[PDB]
């Protein structure tokens, strides 16, 4: 059932959005304009963040686990694509990839 | 935004694969789909729900199922995904993936910095 989905999989995404600083850049969509970055849209095609991962949650987008951590692997799919391995980016996205490994594990396992 | 004929997508992208290919040992885990009976992991097919491999990425290439990069990037992507998941941390396959993708990486970069 949806909520009892959000109730295994929330928890998850609230253990993203607690890494300070790392959750700091991926918690709003990217803003190209904002940010300078014109380039944004011609290499990274479907963006995805946090913002955008919690609502589809919130709202029953998900009707299965896997559908949930292939939009939080595109997260981290479009930082690593799009920014330097040496950039602040790059790093905070590495830092959360290595929490929601450790949080999605046995939250499949139980599911 | 380049465009891209499908030939010049091949070579565009064909030396990004190869380039994972070479790669000795860590791509030999990586070269065939995932056999989890040969394997004795069948609930490799609980975690993983799409499988993705460099055979299967190889085919898409060679018989015309990209059209742009980022597809391409995104079977990619959907190969490391499903490892960095099913493997802990520890293991010699979670860390062979790494490695592919610091080298994926490397070799991409050209191709996404044209377009
Ligand atoms: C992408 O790989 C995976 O996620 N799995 C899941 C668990 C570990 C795993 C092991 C193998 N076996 C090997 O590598 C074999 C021994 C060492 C060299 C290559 C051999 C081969 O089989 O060619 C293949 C696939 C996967
Ligand atoms: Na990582
Ligand atoms: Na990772
Ligand atoms: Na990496
Ligand atoms: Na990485």
């Amino acid at each position: 059932k949806p909520e009892e989905l959000r109730q295994a999989l929330m928890p998850t995404l609230e253990a993203l959005y607690r890494q300070d600083p790392e959750s700091l850049p991926f918690r709003q969509p990217v803003d190209p304009q904002l940010l300078g970055i014109p380039d944004y849209f011609d290499i990274v095609k479907n963006p995805m963040d946090l913002s955008t991962i919690k609502r589809k949650l919130d709202t029953g987008q998900y009707q299965e686990p896997w559908q949930y951590v292939d939009d939080v692997w595109l997260m981290f799919n479009n930082a690593w694509l799009y920014n330097r391995k040496t950039s602040r980016v790059y790093k905070f996205c590495s830092k959360l990839a290595e929490v929601f490994e450790q949080e999605i594990d046995p939250v499949m396992q139980s599911l």
